[PDB]
DNA sequence: AGCCGAGC
DNA sequence: AGCCGAGC
């Protein structure tokens, strides 16, 4: 009573208690389909209350996070648990309101997360409740339809024993990571296998279900080391390939044509955080941004958190998107399928190792992935070292438009230090803050409490001023003559806190096969990038030459046709199809050699030449064709004599040619 | 003096000092204009200018309850902020001392709902402390994140201040904001229309209140009249007619998610608002429940509401899916596409002044909307009725009355007397004990009716013992239990006077723009559709002369080209190794045409392309006779449509529509 | 204690 | 004391 979003069964709290079931459902939405389910008569014996989504997890959490927590106050207010209280005895339980809990989720995967969180919830604060069979669970006017049928869909978790107890820790123990990284492997590996060849315990819940969101936890969180892309953004950029929008589009507008046209299964309010993440170019976030940040993207004041509504803000397609991922190997790719629908590659194969560039990061469930950015001209020159047959050199991060250093310390580890200077005896600039300190964190976090003192810290500087633009930090700080020579004596850098510490030690992507990995170098990742693209040049110049080929016999068999018509060799007049199309096949013209070609890589058509306009008979077009012919013939032999690296060569030089306009176009505006 | 209450309120730093009377505080429309001033300021601004956010627009407090100021969350932070004290006479500079800031600047967007939210706050101002406008009390900042830093570096050109002159400026702010003032803003507003017409017919850092009034306020008073009250001709306002421009042009096959479609919507026809009134609209266009829409020419795919919450349960615009009824383009030929005057926005060809449905829409789906000095209000009438009385004054027969029709309702709706009527829901005895309600009167909404009838007789004297629920989702189902003794008295009283299933429906204010786009009052539904089958019959005279050019055309155009193809079979002519100019010399020398539908559109060198596209495919044996049958048919067309009426394809749409609103509802029907 | 981001 | 709906 006191919980506006609670529908209270009336015997609640009554004689009736222990007989009353309340159904936690995933979503206000959700609430209402089972409150229109129950009917008038099922008010008596059953509530329902909606979830937030994701539970906290309050296992290992802290006290002040547990007790401020509503939604879990809110459910033991309504069930009228007690917190270090034991329900083991009958007497015991006559403190409830409801004898069962009912979790209603949708039947995929994130919905198996909040049934684990709600056991993992009632697991660690009373076990005993779970030895009564506490918790059960309820799988799916339509509603109406399965709450009379309630048996049917009503299944009762059973606690076995201690196995039972070992599963849910295993999931939700921040001790278990390593445990979950083994339990993950031998699961990613009879799944292999597979594919190349009532009443639930928690521990088959927690097996054979809540894994299968563990799983795709990491599928959607860790990119994948060809493209650098993790699916849900593979999915934009697919979009936004297919749309080949030349004009500006509303963030909120695309992302709903990436759900249709790439068959994205989540809330579009996620795919548009997304789409905003793959636009900014502030520093410290992208070194190459694939979308355009038209309208208020973010910047490093606050970190990109000052981005406006996705309703408000406009992107389209960078100019280099098409110059990383040509569009002549998306012939090349595996384009997956959903319900018969054709959707996204299972990767794109970029023409540098895109997963450097942008510093692909992701947090799974047993695994998490950080690289930072490299920069990309860099990478482009141990491209071309390494297609000379030379060995990479090594590389540190790089951050497009950074003005600090970064300097190893070890391996995976360095130090990333901003930019101060003394300029008179007092004061000192700083014209630079590490790469992902914000503006606005730096001055409310570092500056203040150095002006002001805090409890527990003396202040230091007598004043500051702030000339900022929006790219760039200049703080200007005053200090007497003593407290600086204190500053540098300590080092200026370390007390400014303009000094903080990368360590990357977790690198860890999917393979071209889609295995999981772990790197211990970036080197190791530029190898086996290498090795894939440089073969996929391979396979772009075997389909050029069949393609170009064909169009070649095509363009032949047209201007032959022509030829013979305009010579009075061949007559169409008033000529059956039947008879037009045995004659062609008599004088040896072929079936469409394209089609048949794109046929080929999984009646005669004649409909190439017969499509042809009227104007194709005139003199002009006669001659236009049999350019198009000749050329069509150099265009294959100029092919045939590139190899795949010079193909590549090619692409890299067109490449880096616009990085230049348009980092140089950047620097003007 | 200092503020603590009020997060989104960014204080002047002088502000409730010494210094007060010279700080601002700058009251922006909405939280993004209030980032783009703090943007503006900068550090130096942050002394002697405070910003705060408004939500939109402002209570007008004029004539509101005390309750209802009291508990106005924006008004009260305006007052803690300000300092400023209800009662309170600001005279001497005495009185001024208990200010934390001397003056408000109101920033607001540059269109008409901006200088409304100017409107209010000055209304709120003169209302409560008229003495402080005596003293200069209100400015505002004009506009057409760098830009802001510029337009506030030169905040002289954009600062103008209100100035009070006398009297007149009195007049000015109660005409606007007193509910006293309908009849004046009536005649306020028709001044302008017609002033405004007939200048069609032809060719300072101070701004006084009666100046903002007359000359920039009334610019909103009118577009709220354009947007909120509907068209005589199709029943559309501007935004829905974009909305349904939009679907036409995408004709989609399949549904589009609600907020997908807005944001289409937008885009196409230069639409400028929010795009969630957008989705609101969209939503409202959908609807079928009993009460609203008598046929909703968007589709309903999702949960888009119920009679229970009578469409407040809609889910969100993210949720749900639409598409185009099969019955709106039956109602909206395309083919009238063609007589219609498409307007532009900056270039951009967006959607009709209005459609020209096959019926007059604006009875069907019960027109509605609140303006400024007028507001509309039309309830809806059966479509087979109003199909049969297109077709008896197509005949020369008088219309039959019609009174108001709502599909699905099972009530009565009996007329009292012109634009009267008592609307009845209905209740049966089942028993003694019992009662049963099975219907409710139009726009009564079924958890309403519980909450506010069947709930205060169940505790509040009681009149009833109990009562249980039965509705289906589209269906109201209420037994109701009470004593012998008080169902006899109920009874002996009316049943529906005694549990509140009548209700009275008056429309006295049917007020429409006409075809011309001038405001019309209509005293009755006859009225409205003598007036629109008067000017639809005219369109169908306009169709079929459209349609005798252009079919004309065409089958010239197909004449030209089954003449070419027989010619270029037997030998007559030869385009073989010809060039381009002695082809196109010689099609002119034998007589060719210039392309005939190209020529008659530009009507409303020579182009023989639509002759040499062709494929060569058109030279055989089968396409010679498909090509000779296609020119014949054509031909047949034309002179098909040149012996029939524009009542005749009049008659020919109203049928092809009926048949498919019978399939459709029978299909609903069964579902 | 809190960020990073694709999810609820 | 509040609905209707196109707007902020
Ligand atoms: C209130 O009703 C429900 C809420 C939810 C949660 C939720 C829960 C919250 C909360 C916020 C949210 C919100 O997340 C926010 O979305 C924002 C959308 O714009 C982008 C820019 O930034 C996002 C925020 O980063 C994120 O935090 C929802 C978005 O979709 C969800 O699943 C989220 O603050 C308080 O607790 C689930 C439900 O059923 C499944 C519900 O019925
Ligand atoms: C908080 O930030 C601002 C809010 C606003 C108002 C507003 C004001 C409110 C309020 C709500 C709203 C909200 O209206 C609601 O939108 C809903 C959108 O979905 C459909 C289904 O139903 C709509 C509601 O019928 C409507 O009531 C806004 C939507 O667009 C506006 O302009 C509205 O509740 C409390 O006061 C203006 C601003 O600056 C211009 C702001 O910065
Ligand atoms: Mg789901
Ligand atoms: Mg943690
Ligand atoms: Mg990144
Ligand atoms: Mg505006
Ligand atoms: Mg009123
Ligand atoms: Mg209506």
């Amino acid at each position: 009573k006191g919980i506006p979003k609670l529908d209270d069964a009336n015997d609640a709290g009554g004689k009736h208690s222990l007989e009353c079931t309340l159904i936690l459902t995933e979503g206000d939405s959700a609430k209402s389909l089972a409150v229109s389910g129950l009917g008038v008569i099922g008010r008596d014996r059953y509530g329902v209350f909606p979830l937030r989504g994701k539970i906290l997890n309050v296992r290992e959490a802290s006290h002040k996070q547990i007790m401020e927590n509503a939604e879990i106050n809110n459910i033991i207010k309504i069930v009228g648990l007690q917190y270090k209280k034991s329900y083991d005895d009958a007497e015991s339980l006559k403190t409830l309101r409801y004898g069962k809990i009912m979790i209603m989720t949708d039947q995929d995967q994130d919905g198996s997360h909040i049934k684990g969180l709600l056991i993992n919830f009632i697991h660690h604060n009373w076990p005993s409740l779970l030895k009564h069979g506490f918790l059960e669970e309820f799988i799916t006017k339509e509603a109406k339809e399965y709450f009379a049928d309630m048996e049917r869909h009503r299944i009762l978790f059973r606690y076995a024993g201690p196995e039972d107890d070992a599963a849910i820790t295993l999931a939700f123990s921040k001790k278990k990571i390593d445990d979950r990284k083994e339990w993950l492997t031998n699961f990613m590996e009879d799944r292999r296998q597979r594919r190349l060849h009532k009443h639930l315990t928690y521990n088959d819940f927690i097996n054979k279900e809540l894994i299968l969101f563990s799983n795709s936890d990491n599928e959607r969180s860790i990119p994948s080391l060809v493209d650098g892309f993790k699916p849900g953004q593979r999915k934009v950029l697919f979009t936004c390939f297919k749309r080949n929008d030349k004009r500006e589009v509303k963030v909120a507008q695309l992302a709903g044509s990436v759900a249709e046209m790439s068959a994205y299964h989540h809330g579009e309010q996620a795919l548009m955080m997304t789409i905003v993440n793959l636009a900014q170019n502030f520093v410290g976030s992208n070194n190459i941004n694939l979308l355009q940040p038209i309208g208020q993207f973010g910047t490093r004041l606050h970190g990109g958190k000052d981005a406006a509504s996705p309703r408000y803000i406009f992107t389209m397609l960078s100019t280099l998107a098409r110059l990383l991922f040509p569009a002549v190997d998306d012939n090349l790719l595996k384009f997956l399928y959903d319900d018969n629908q054709r959707v996204e590659p299972e990767w794109y194969i970029p023409i540098i190792p895109m997963v450097l560039i942008n510093g692909a990061e992701g947090i799974g469930t047993g695994w998490a992935c950080k690289l930072p950015n490299y920069d990309a001209r860099e990478i482009v020159n141990n491209v071309r070292r390494m297609l000379d047959g030379l060995d990479p050199h090594p590389m540190l991060p790089n951050y497009k438009n950074f003005k600090g250093t970064i300097q190893e310390l070890g391996q995976n580890q360095y130090a990333v230090s901003g930019e101060i200077f003394v300029v008179d005896r007092n004061t000192v600039e700083i014209t630079e803050l590490p790469v992902r300190t914000w503006t606005q964190v730096y001055k409310e976090q570092v500056l203040e409490p150095m002006l002001n003192g805090t409890d527990k810290t003396p202040a230091l500087i007598s004043d500051y001023k702030e000339y900022h633009t929006d790219t760039t930090v200049k703080f200007v700080v005053k200090m007497t003559e003593e407290k600086l020579a204190q500053a540098e004596a300590a080092g200026l850098h370390k007390v400014f806190k303009l000094q903080t510490t990368l360590t990357c030690n977790s690198m860890v992507l999917f393979d071209h096969m889609g295995c999981l990995k772990k790197y211990e170098t970036v080197q190791d990742i530029l190898k086996e990038f290498f090795d894939l693209r440089l073969s996929y040049y391979g396979l772009r110049k075997e389909w050029l030459v069949g393609m170009l080929g064909a169009e070649s016999t095509k363009l032949n068999n047209q201007a032959r046709f022509i030829l013979e018509k305009i010579q009075g060799k061949i007559t169409i007049e008033n000529r059956s199809k039947k008879d037009l199309i045995q004659m062609l096949v008599q004088r040896g013209y072929e079936s469409d050699p394209v089609k048949a070609w794109k046929e080929a890589q999984e009646g005669p058509d004649f409909n190439y030449i017969l499509n042809m306009s009227l104007w194709s008979l005139t003199k002009e077009k006669v001659e236009e064709l049999i350019k198009q012919r000749d050329a069509k013939g150099r265009e294959v032999n100029d092919l045939k004599r590139k190899s795949p690296s010079d193909l590549w060569k090619e692409d890299l030089a067109a490449f880096v040619e616009e990085l230049d306009k348009v980092e140089s176009q950047e620097r003007e505006d």
